[PDB]
């Protein structure tokens, strides 16, 4: 007698995670937590309607493995609507290029992209007929404005927004996806021809984006 | 020379034409593929260094960061030019079709490979060497188109990351080639998930519905 409402939420043991753990289970609305840890005290309150699982959503190869094992179907099976909070996701390294360990930029880039991707992917395809799935991107601000020092959460989160705008174009069986922000935290040779001159131009890094059609 | 560049992906397509045409201009260049380029490095002399390297195993690709490899090809130039070119499109197809383990590579190679070479050569550059670096990006990065949602991801990304570090000796581009509480917060994407509104904006901010 599961709830036929399910929703999966990552990093759920703290913060925006752990309000999104909290106010489902409050609303019977079974609960998959993906996180590193476990939630302080959220079983002794919600009992067996939440399902933690213990994962590093940073280990991509853990993630794919986990995925292809049947946690994920069992936890879906009959449901009649399934949600996915890609909430998990890290700011860290902080800082301008020169401050980035690439290890932590790698680290930063598998938790918040790959995990939401794959995560989302994986949901679909485990939630046979007719269960329906809705994906809801935990994006952010700087998904859309750049900020100094956040180079690569701002990557990041941009990933997500475009992610939904591309899925939502496909032929899906029964799927939602929106990317929100919560208010918390020619040839080859004509081609390289141009790249390479723009590059060495005087004018190259005026805008961080461009075009090279629309070069003259 | 005093003018370098590393090529990633210069194996074949665009990164072979950039390798290509950089060495005949007498830019020095390090390509970082799997493999080697099929007949480069026979015409091309000390000019050009090749690195087989996985770039979607963010692994190595930081131990070989962590190396001197990168530090020694830019010791001592006057201007140093990445381009983040190695890339790829798979897996094509909506999520129920998408192999999440090559979304995992695709991740890699599309997005963190960039960004971790990227802060790596700002690193390695001693001044008052100058550093440009170009992302190779796409038309898909500002644009969605259906079968595309992870290419779609991987190259907005791109174009992020360069508007962020522009605001931090360096210049940057992304370039197409043309080919509240917790509590509050969580209450308001529940209700917004649960709606019948969902998903008829694929972006949204709790701030405006």
């Amino acid at each position: 007698c599961a709830p036929r409402v399910r929703a999966i939420v990552t990093g759920h043991t703290r913060g925006l995670g752990a309000s999104l753990a909290e106010q489902l289970l409050q609303q019977d609305i079974a609960v998959l937590g993906v996180s590193r840890s476990r939630h302080p005290s959220l079983a002794a309150t919600a009992g067996d309607r939440l399902v933690e699982t213990e994962l590093d959503l940073s280990d991509t190869a853990a993630v794919a493995a986990w995925l292809a094992g049947g946690a994920l179907r069992s936890f879906v099976d009959g449901a009649s609507l399934v949600l996915l909070f890609n909430n998990a996701g890290v700011v860290d390294p902080i800082g301008p290029l020169a401050a980035q360990d690439p290890a932590l930029v790698a680290r930063a880039v598998a938790l918040n992209v790959a995990a939401p991707l794959m995560l989302s992917a994986a949901l679909v395809q485990a939630a046979a007929a007719p269960t329906e799935c809705r994906v809801l991107h935990v994006s952010s601000g700087a998904a859309r404005n750049a900020y100094a020092g956040w180079s690569v959460y701002c990557a990041t989160k941009a990933a997500l927004d475009h992610h939904a705008r591309a899925v939502a174009l496909d032929a899906n069986r029964a799927l939602r996806i929106c990317s929100v922000a919560p208010g918390v935290v020619s040839t080859p040779d004509e081609a390289a021809r141009h790249l390479i001159r723009y590059a060495l131009s005087d004018a190259f890094g005026a805008e961080p984006t461009a075009d090279v059609r629309n070069l003259p």
